[PDB]
């Protein structure tokens, strides 16, 4: 669970950064 959690956030982060 931890590894997956972390990986989804790492991947998502920069996307959100481009829009807000």
């Amino acid at each position: 669970a931890a590894a997956a959690a972390a990986q989804a956030v790492a991947g998502a982060a920069p996307v959100a950064a481009q829009q807000f």
